[PDB]
């Protein structure tokens, strides 16, 4: 195996007793419909059932045979219509489905039924997933519908095909041969995403290139959209707010200028002439040298609404990305609550800083009550070790979605807020920055596939656990052997926390080398902005560490609902895993463990390395259950991870020691090298990413 | 089929009668030896014979069975030794081999016999190739030995994994996971190269990163060298001449400074501790802001010899890379004889820079006391990146069979390289392949054929482009004669088509600078005139061409007298080179009867028609090719035709604007005007990750 199939591995069921049972239950595949989407579902079931059941199962439209899988909607399949599903289908809406073992004219059947063709597609993938994961079909009766409307992936891909925060190869999109060459991989990409119910893609970098709106590129993009359409995936583009100027058509991009308004309306007309079901726009504006409305003295609602007005006649939406930097997004956007148009959705990262290994929830989610919102999670491992560290992100996503905000009573979880139940809003969604590439296994590190998987599962149902998604993924990707699943599932579940522990435990954050983000640099000071440095966030000194965000410091806690401000502001109740986000504490503060804060910091850094070492031992125990190639690859990558984790640990412990002046407790292995040595390693250790200039650095001392 | 196997496709022989014959001839595989290299040969034969013959053939060391393939050297295989092959075998040297149907102890056998283990490996690949190309084994008796010593590939790969002039993905070398992860692909890379007898690789860019010589990277590089070693491929590195300074160890890199001499000696000792059979260095120096000896007021021999002295105790070599036309010749000729015996001057086929046709580099006929090797380009820097179909076999054949008259008749470029003209110590050729992580290694499927042809010609420089194409098509696509003939001819015309729609008649250097994707024959006003196009063509209202005769730059005087004579005389100069050497009036009448203006138009239009004919030919092959590669090549040919039209229109309209002559009415008038094509040059996507032009946001 080389990862190309990801979790859609349609190999014969290994449990021979179970295989025989499936073979008895599904002897035929009945498909009456013939739309592109139903055809895609039929093709997936034909290849999937044939592979899993080890016999030729061909989709046919013929008189119903005993022991058939029958798929369709009441509108395209008279067999489905005859069951008179009624209210049972009503609950499923536009994208849901019902899977059920039943009878049609005394024939034994399993149905995949829906209101829409895309619901049939999603249900077909779930039916395959039940078999892939060795679940029984006898007495099957289940229905499901997605809990969020816009379930999207994001690709930070430059048109030169280098991917920003891209650790898995070049951009999938081969502009040089588009629109002429419809590569099979474009269809495989659509299959991967549709298998999770992902229904949208933003294919181009948020650091946006205006060329994507030119005819030259719209023709190429349309060819991708055509490949994606049968699988239910709408096309979206990141836009450059200054495009009217870049195209030399208008001497300003001010959204209140009628010529600018018209430029975008005319451009939307052009887009929809190529892509009649185009989803809309992703916008990064006035952030990091990206142009925006504030460049013309206008606010973000004025800019978003101008774009939204251009898209509204075509049914498009705008995904608008949202002294103490922690306070920034909330302070910028809270005054605009209620000012955005109904087809604008504010796309907000899980936390207020930037995808750090642990962040508290973004206060905007509990504060904006009159604005559509959507979550943005990161899959690509910008902060979790590129393609060389194993870091299943399921637990990060779950932790986020199940976080209680107390916005409006108990049950105001991030997930319930996203679903729209808390504040009663129109558009809902989640976006996942996946940044795959042309590597054979799409994601570089095999385990990044598990993070993509969990994100799509959770976008469908935000209460799905990291454990459940890992169990599925492991079954689908590797093995159904219980003795494999349990230890590898636990290895996955600990991997995120390991990555917190050897980098920045206890509420520490932003300790990375700038701007490449591969390795440690907790000493970083003196950049163009203080909030780019590490020292700004940790504030370590001889007496203590941490950033005071209570009422006696920046009072960022007042940005949160009262119950959260209260819990996090009191040392007696604040979780230790967030503590240094909100409190500057003396090194002698005693933690729950009985250690002082210095000792606890050291313990966590050393624990992260030990957790990696334990993952290595776990993986080595699985040799009998995994193919030799992927086995060897993951074993090797875990060796790289352990070496880097040691570098992280030694770099940060020695750095913080240099500031606190306390000894590393004697039981721990003392670093043989000094802090200067680790500063030298930070300057000289290869940064394994094509995009960031640090990978080209010739510094050797 | 996704290209990953390239030409090593071990699928059952499609001709059922032939398949049965092979199955009767090779029923067993006998391998007595067990060195890493013999094991690699055995593994290749096991997978290849099993695939091709559609039955399990397992390498064994057991009592000889009737109808066996028996491989080895006299030293490792008593069966082979028992044949007492003597002089016939020994004459094939350290890399040659004998393939022969014979008998041993009354058993019917086919032997793969050699003097060395790598010779067994090479012969094993040829044995497989005979089967793959549906050649008969009955009465087989054939021997071969390579005609050049150093048969190397070059990769212009940056350590960030972006490839310079790289149109086939990221660099293969995954530095972030090395040395720990020995990816299967590293072994497959070695297999591909060893199947052609390629015995060296320079893995990193000539625009050299000094970190390759650090312990951090040497550890990584050694892991690659380890993967390559069983396949007979030595590791080489491009070096940065300023490394002593970059490492902070010396405040100069002057090769006459004893501290510099010692720095390189110590560094070589370090390298050879990691890689005991390290091949040596490739060097690009004092070229385009690359550091070199001239930066310290020293000459290229002083610089090369300093590096060479560091490598000599370990048996390593230095591949030193060599009116702009007269540059090279005038720079190295004074140094002929001044280079050490482990220095080899690596010279591009022509004096400019891999242009679609160039006259031979005069250095090849001039340097009579210096080791030389050829450098050819496979990656399509000047032939359309990964979107154009351009088999390069004809370019390499054209070069290698060129008579130079260096020491009278018989002084072909190939004979010079081989050491038959000037007595020499080291011989070779280097091929700039620049593959990457794309599934098919080369982006465009047909770039594989160029890599193939280069490897066959490095082994035997008299192999034709046609012979190499025949083999590659059989191995890669189909053995059906009705397929082979038209697709072979399509391949053979593809180079010339790429000359014709870009720069026929001796025109050159008409590309967009510095990305090189599209036309820009109007380019003037760069920091150096010899970067522009107009410098080369000198087009005016009265004529076109560059005078390199005795009345102009006299570059022809750099060639042997019979070439200077032939090319200086309008009566004998080949028309396909004419504007390299003569500035001619537009009314000059060509052999066709057209005037030069008319002939220029005819050639540009011919190139487009040649691409359209390639399209029609390919469409006729749908029955013989798998659906996926069929569709891919079909689509790429559409892109190529669109780009060829852009090239033709841009250049014809440009030259028209200068000559002020009409395009004859039997040619289709361009869709738009010259300004429109200047706009398309600014705005047409440049499909390469490396060159900054692919990031250009210019829209007008
Ligand atoms: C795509 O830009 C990224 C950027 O690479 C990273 O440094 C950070 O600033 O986040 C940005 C974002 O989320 O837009
Ligand atoms: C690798 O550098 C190349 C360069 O990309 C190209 O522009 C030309 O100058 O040739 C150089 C060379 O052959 O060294
Ligand atoms: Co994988
Ligand atoms: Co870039
Ligand atoms: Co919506
Ligand atoms: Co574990
Ligand atoms: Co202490
Ligand atoms: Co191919
Ligand atoms: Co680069
Ligand atoms: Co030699
Ligand atoms: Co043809
Ligand atoms: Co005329």
């Amino acid at each position: 195996e080389d990862g190309y199939d990801m979790w859609l591995r349609y190999q014969p069921i290994a449990d021979q007793t179970l295989l025989k049972t499936y073979q008895k239950q599904i002897r035929h595949l009945h498909v009456a419909g013939d739309s592109p989407t139903i055809n895609a579902a039929a093709a997936e079931l034909q290849r999937g059932l044939s592979g899993l059941l080890n016999k030729p199962i061909v989709a046919r439209d013929e008189k119903l045979k005993d022991y058939s899988l029958v798929i369709g909607t009441p509108d395209n399949s008279p067999l489905i219509a005859s069951l008179n599903l009624g209210e049972r289908l009503q609950a499923l809406g536009a994208e849901g489905y019902l899977l059920e073992q039943t009878r049609i004219n005394k024939r034994h059947v399993v149905i995949v039924a829906a209101n829409s063709d895309v619901g049939v597609l999603y249900g077909s993938f779930h039916l395959l997933r039940l078999i892939q994961t060795q679940h029984a079909l006898e007495k099957l009766s289940l229905s499901s519908a997605p809990r969020l409307q816009h379930r999207v992936v994001n690709h930070w891909d430059n048109l030169n095909r280098v991917v920003e925060r891209g650790y898995a190869g070049l951009s999938l999109w081969d502009w040089g041969s588009l629109p002429n060459y419809l590569a099979p991989r474009y269809t495989d990409y659509a299959r991967i995403n549709a298998s999770l119910g992902i229904n949208g893609t933003v294919i181009n970098n948020v650091n946006a290139d205006p060329r994507v709106l030119s005819d030259q590129f719209l023709q190429k993009i349309a060819a991708l959209a055509d490949a994606f359409r049968p699988y239910g995936i709408k096309m979206y583009l990141s836009i450059n707010f200054n495009s009217p100027r870049a195209f030399g058509d208008v001497d300003t991009a001010d959204p209140l200028d009628p010529r600018v308004q018209q430029w975008w309306k005319t451009r939307a007309q052009k887009i929809y002439s190529y892509i009649p079901d185009f989803g809309g726009f992703l916008v990064k504006a006035d952030s990091a040298g990206q142009p925006g409305p504030q460049g013309y003295g206008r606010d973000h609602a004025e800019g978003a609404n101008m774009l939204a007005a251009a898209l509204k006649p075509f049914g498009g939406v705008v995904f608008w990305r949202a002294e103490d930097r922690f306070r920034g997004a909330y302070d910028e956007f809270m005054p605009l609550d209620g000012k955005f148009a109904d087809n604008v959705i504010l796309q907000i990262k899980n936390g207020p800083i930037d995808f750090q290994p642990r962040e508290p929830f973004s206060a905007l989610f509990a504060g904006m009550s009159r604005t559509n919102m959507m979550m943005e999670f990161q899959i690509t491992q910008e902060y979790f070790g590129f393609a060389t560290h194993l870091a299943y992100q399921g637990p990060l996503f779950e932790e986020s979605l199940k976080t209680e905000t107390h916005a409006r009573g108990e049950g105001s979880t991030i997930g319930n807020i996203l679903e729209g139940k808390v504040f009663k809003t129109r558009h809902t969604g989640m976006a996942g920055v996946i940044n795959p590439g042309t590597d054979r296994n799409w994601t570089g590190h095999p385990f990044v596939q598990s993070s993509w998987y969990a994100f799509g599962r959770m976008a469908w149902d935000h209460q799905i656990s990291a454990a459940t998604a890992a169990d599925e993924w492991l079954r689908m990707t590797f093995s159904n052997q219980p003795a494999f699943i349990e230890p590898v599932k636990q290895m996955m579940l600990v991997s995120r926390e390991a990555g917190v522990n050897y980098r920045s435990p206890l509420g520490l954050t932003h300790l990375y080398s700038q701007g490449d983000h591969y390795g440690p640099a907790p000493w970083t000071d003196d950049l163009p902005r203080a909030d780019w440095t590490a020292v700004y966030y940790h504030r370590a000194s001889k007496t203590g560490i941490g950033f005071n965000r209570t009422k006696t410091g920046s009072n960022a806690l007042a940005q949160y609902p009262e119950p959260i401000a209260k819990a996090w502001g009191d040392l007696n109740s604040v979780p230790e895993d967030l503590i240094l986000w909100f409190h500057h504490l003396s090194w002698d503060h005693r933690m729950q463990s009985g250690r002082n804060l210095w000792q606890e910091l050291v313990h966590k850094y050393y624990q992260g390395v030990e957790q990696v070492r334990a993952m290595q031992r776990t993986w080595d125990q699985q040799e009998a259950y995994v193919d030799a190639a992927r086995f060897a690859q993951v074993k090797a990558l875990l060796q790289v991870q352990e070496r880097e984790a040691v570098r992280w640990r030694n770099s940060c412990v020695l750095y913080f020691q240099s500031v606190a002046g306390r000894p590393i407790p004697a039981n721990y292995e003392q670093p043989e090298h000094d802090l200067e040595y680790y500063k030298m390693l930070a300057r000289t250790t290869y940064v394994p990413e094509p995009w960031h200039p640090a990978s080209s650095s010739r510094v050797l001392k």
